[PDB]
């Protein structure tokens, strides 16, 4: 998988509020990021999950974390969707167009049969590792909720060497501290 | 990603319920299936995975999904593991051994430099097909609840073909059935 | 060069008068032929063209000549761009959506460093074969007044054999009847 | 195809006004310049093309554009020609000679099967870039006027970053300036 | 080089006698044939050599030999040529065209930089054998004298098994009989 | 064709006036050169040309040109043929010995099944390029006197650049000088 | 056979009275090394052959050499079964963890069917080089005693240049000194 | 390793009691083997093993087992090893010669900068599959008396299905028998 | 070595008694044979080893064994050698020539840098298989009668299976029977 | 055949006068050489062949001629030998081992089937050269007179350039004086 391996470089032209603009992993540098893959602008589950993640990007930017949503239409749909979608409307993360493919495969994330990348999700951490990935058929939609949950674990165990969260934990849970005389304990 | 991609044929033999049993991909067709790959066993963060997914298995039986826990330990480890541990004592569904690391191979899963396989799920339809995948960081626990509204919601589009399931979907909420007039409207 | 080639099997989803409709070779078979590429939908120049052959459409249907647009963009971007611009709004024939940009590649028309169509014309006839290409940069419109000439001209030298049409050539103007005596005459 | 390339270096002999030269890509350089391939000497369609052309040098030659006209033929064979037909007697620009038919494969434009050159026009402005392409069947004669059009768009694109001319655009025609909010609305 | 190898099989274009013929190898079967080939049409030495060939024409069709001229120029060239020139208008044998450079080539014949034919002549006999071969710089005119010489030589080894004619034979001169007596006695 | 290219150099043996030298590329540096190949020694046609290339020695000598005659038999054979056959006792020229092949593959002039030289003559001069080439059927033999002719031809232009020797020409006659003005006139 | 190569650098965890720590070659070099590498923990040959070497550790400890079990199961695996058997409990030397599987692939002991290690053990010398090498089948245990005898002599030949150790030979008794005189005697 | 591997065919004279004979796989099939390797004859180690697996030669017999000592000498080197050497005569098993280093490699066995054979031993069983493997450094004798004891646990474990032979098993000792229950147990 | 391996087919021309003949590997076939392989014909050493061989060819005869003499000469060079020279002349056997070198490499007896044959001996059995080989420098003549005592050797141990010709052995004297009892003996 | 080629190095272990040492091509240098291949140790024939070579070892030493007997066998083996043969005793030249067959290989001499030297004889002069080359039949036994005029004569044609030795020469005998005059005459 691509779990714990670093992003490629990439280049790529983005709607973003009202703007068109360019992003490269050097953006990501720094920071934490989640890269939201879904097939096609102006289709059906999609916009409820773009909907879903814009409903929690304050909480999002405030946990120092930034969106790129990834699809591989041309950044001037994803301007046309904002104006006439009013779901797509709330969006204020950048909205990636990846023509070429060449994004959605980095990730190994392209259906070729199709040309659309598959609805997939990855959390990068500031040094440009992945540390979750997500993925769904075309007919089932994701959970924000969901991501913000491993996002929040994920910046947990990178503050706090030498602890693990274990299964459904959540900020003021307990957590597991990893030794020698836990091993079979638990 | 495997995702959309049929399963590959494997035999591992594995530990259930008191005795060893050989498992291989016949015993996944015409059903709904769980592969929950961990690292190891005796450790930390799995146990309480492993011990969540036991705590809904009862559901998931009841969905008529059967769940296979995978680890390059072999079976004669989990049979052990399951002696000394009071979460790993409540594992009803079969362990999977996978020495050879080919079962984690097949679902691109594993962790070459550390020959243990990476915190992956795959749920599986009775036709093979991967339907939803998750993969998370070593000291980044799952959450089987999210599991289950994932596997609901595959079996819930497999038998309703013309509707998918929105962001957040759960059952008894309105679902989205794909038309030419929905283009653009969301 | 295309010239002269047989156009190659494919098949692609399309947007056309209100529906979904699929195209592939068999459609072109026995029938005048224009593929119109274009790089992008909700862009600048494309549309004015796209405007100019719907201007055009009821002398190339008269003429027996069907169009198909084609850019990488889906048919579902297509359909949303018909409903939100005037001048594309009165588009009859058929827009073809290309994501895997196999049509493209087809007509060796892809910008491989933007995953887009270069402004193309391709004029096909009956039998499949490529009688006329027009290919302009980036910033250039198309002139359908144009095509309309080069469609005539091909079809008179087909339906007369022996024939051929002089530079300027429009319809009623003196043709050529290639022969041994005129060689060197002109 | 070729459109947006360079091209490539050449070295060939030419008649030109009554003596032989030789033109290179250097002589290119500087200047617009339109390569207008034809099949063969002493032919049919091809006389009446190449003449339609010397019909529009005075006007080529004042918006600064080369002609070079190329056909596999020696330039024996064009002086000759030049000095036995009415019509080519009128030709004052460079009638190259591509014996080998280098040149003309640099231009992809060979009829292997016939070792001639097909009915191609190649637009190049003065950094060698390929701005225009027309192919037409051996049958179907080109029309130079529809040649100025596109030549006196590009230069106004090479004049005027930022700007691009709509469909049958024409010197002192309304053209368009790509923003962000033209996107959908033209 | 290619003596005593059977030519190999070609269609060209050719002139002959005011129309325009195809030539195959088919058509040399059963005739002995002689293959001139010259860089190219329009210039000075050629003239005089396929002139010369002409004034000795008649003395070879009474000794079933067939004259094909050669050289890398289209057989409209050569119409258009027989025309303009007294010495070419009195050649009445045929004037192949090879533009592929095929025909030349199959002959090792072609000056690959200049895209012309060498000066070269070849004698074929019935069954399609080369016989002789003569090749000269460019600036070298052949003698047609010598051709007809060479000619009757191999026309009399042919009809004269087990003789050989000695240097500088002519008809009604003493020619050889190899046998093992006259090893190192001539 | 070896026409108009550089011999390649060589080291050989040869037999030359009752004694055996060596000959090499060098020898041939600033001289003009014939290469006469032959099959082998103590045959048939071979002495008569060798002989009759002897008779023409003197003049051969007075123009500058050097002779050597080439089999793939030994210079050990070539004194014993020297020394038996009253015309191969007339050859003051050098006889040089190939049982390599090596000059004669260089010549491009082997009959592979046989291990013997083609029947074959070359004027090479002082630069050494190869000016003329003669080949001819084992059973026809050379006339000396024909190659006289090509070498006063081949001398004549390389001490007149600028003029060609037409067809049939021979010293103290008209020559041609290539213009544009001569083009298609002759 | 690897008998008389050096063992290849490796890196694991290993559990080793209370604790893990990591072994490589580098722990090895300058002492006498054993390698003794089984199935899997948990089973039934295994721990007998593991408290029989841990029985003779002591004496193994005097004569300077240090002993590392292998195995595909993990360190952690190991120290579960360190404090779930008895006989397991008396092991004082490390237990090596190699789930890659590449220590046992460097050893050319891995039942790639499996996932697991051989019955073998080996035998290092301090400089690296592997002295005596043991396989068994998986019913057949090992004899602990046997290795001692090998390790004794293997250093005995290695603290005496000149001497080896003729079968069955025991500490105390004759040994040999290999000399010509010697040859054919014994 | 080559443990529980079938043996490859092979065919080599051999000496044994007083003649020449020939030695396959056929001769080993039904059969107990025992393949005893030795780097030469006439040295110092190998007599005194030999000669011990002579001592043993009744007892292997009446256990069914067949010895072969084989080394890379000639077959009629061994002869006369047998008669100069009080130790090899009292040899009654087949003395393989293998000079082509054939069955040497067979058994991965061979000291390839030597040409010898290590100090290899291989039990082989009824099926032709290698039960046990034992190789030691040049200078170190093995043992006749722990081959036995191998032999023996490996006929116990064939006639007793079920069963394994713990370490140092003897004829008397208690065996295992694998179960479920019995994992983790000792 | 080429010596126990079979000839390969040939077909060569040579001289014998006065007239051409051809000689294949059917012409061995049955009978014993030998190949006497010379540098070149006219030389100095040569003409004493075919001499000497002459000298013997009444004796090989006699034994049903034939000559073949080979040099890469032509057969006209043989029979004109055999004509100049009363030492060849005597010669009655056949002098295969083989220009193309194919016997000689066929015999691995080619001198490369020369063209010439070495001056090796084969002794080719009724089976084609080669008994003896005989090789020495360009100045070590060969002498027959040696080669004499080898074939009548060669006969023997073919005509008497299970014996063999010790050293120096000649008609007469006593042989030796391969068997047990001489081994180490003789 | 490796006449006239340089010997390639080697290091050996060898048996000479009651002791072993090691012989490398170093030893050659600067000395004549033969080196006498035999299948093997304590066999019929060689035992015959290498006394017959000891019978002339004085005369080769007077000669500066050292003598190398060569076999797969060990150098063990070839003590044994030379104790246990009453003729193998009188040998006192050096009886190299070649048990890798490195030394035979490099001498084109090995019979791959059975791992033996062919029964093959060289003579090396001071600079390595091979100048003669004898290789017989197994059941052939060689002649060491016949060996030794060839030493001779390679003396002698290495300590008088310009002279040869005819066939059957032996000292004091008339010799040839290679000269062009000589050709043919002899």
């Amino acid at each position: 998988s691509l779990i714990n391996t670093k992003i490629k470089p990439f280049k790529n032209q983005a709607f973003k509020n009202g703007e068109f603009i360019e992003v490269t992993e050097k953006d990501t540098e720094g920071r934490w990021s989640v890269f939201f893959f879904y097939p096609a602008d102006f289709t059906f589950v999609s916009p409820t999950e773009l909907g879903d993640v814009a409903d929690h990007y304050e909480e999002l930017q405030k946990l120092g974390v930034d969106v790129y949503s990834v699809s591989t239409d041309t950044h001037f749909t994803h301007k046309a969707w904002h104006s006439s979608s009013e779901t797509i409307a709330k969006i204020k993360y950048a909205m990636i167009g990846d023509p070429t493919g060449a994004l959605t495969r980095n990730f190994d994330n392209m259906r070729e049969d199709e040309g659309l990348a598959d609805r997939a999700t990855f959390v990068v951490d500031p040094q440009g590792i992945i540390q979750a990935i997500e993925v769904t058929a075309e007919g089932i939609g994701r959970d924000a909720s969901d991501l913000l949950r491993k996002i929040k674990a994920a910046q947990y165990v990178a503050a706090h060497p030498g602890e693990v969260c274990p299964a459904k934990w959540k900020e003021g849970e307990a957590t597991l501290a990893p030794s020698l005389d836990l091993v079979g304990k638990i």
